[PDB]
């Protein structure tokens, strides 16, 4: 039950089609160039290898560290 301003409020006229890529620059900035495969992999180690292996262990870092 939160509310925003009222629509005929909103003062974007001079917003031009240059300003917009403001937007595309923001969602890669926040998303990131590449993704989500060191994400998968990420959790993957954490939660599938021991909800897995189930079906306590777990993988240190390469090692001496390499």
């Amino acid at each position: 039950q939160i509310t925003y301003g009222p629509i005929e409020t909103v003062d974007n006229e001079e917003l031009t089609e240059a300003d917009m890529l403001s937007f595309i620059s923001a969602a890669v900035n926040s998303t990131g160039l590449i993704g989500y495969n060191i994400k998968s992999f990420d959790d993957l180690m954490d939660n599938g290898i021991p909800q897995i292996v189930k079906q306590d262990v777990n993988i240190e870092r390469p090692q001496i560290n390499l």
